């Protein structure tokens, strides 16, 4: 059981409401590899390229623009504000592949949706 699952499911619920506005600012597809034992326990895609966006399990149906790899616990610590994702990147706990420049847009945008 991964705690990250609750977050991804809630994100999916959120996008059915704020999706269209999130997809216009981001315009990208994000893949997530959540580890538990250095072992990938779950893969998630957050597609923000059309409509209201979508969250689904597994690898991206097409190319992912950015892939983020981190532990279940570290993901949760970033979600709860206890671990800065940029510090985690420079420390080696958070890995990012692909277009790392796109990673900025995502946190900032949903956060601003976390204050409404
Ligand atoms: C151009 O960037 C310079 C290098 O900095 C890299 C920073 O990388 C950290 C940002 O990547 C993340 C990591 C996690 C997240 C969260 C977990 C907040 C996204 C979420 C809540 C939608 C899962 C967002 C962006
Ligand atoms: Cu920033």
């Amino acid at each position: 059981k991964l705690q990250s699952t609750f977050v991804f499911e809630e994100i999916g619920r959120r996008l059915k409401d704020i999706g269209p506005e999130v997809v216009k600012k981001v315009n990208a597809v994000f893949e997530w590899h959540i580890t538990k034992g250095g072992n990938i326990g779950a893969k998630w895609t957050i597609d923000l390229k059309s409509g209201s966006g979508k969250v689904y399990q597994g690898p991206a149906k097409g190319a992912a623009d950015t892939t983020i790899i981190l532990s279940d616990e570290d993901f949760m610590e970033v979600v709860l504000g206890k671990l800065d994702p940029q510090k985690a990147f420079f420390s080696g706990r958070l890995k990012a592949r692909g277009n790392i420049m796109l990673s900025q847009k995502l946190c900032m945008i949903l956060k601003d949706y976390a204050k409404l």
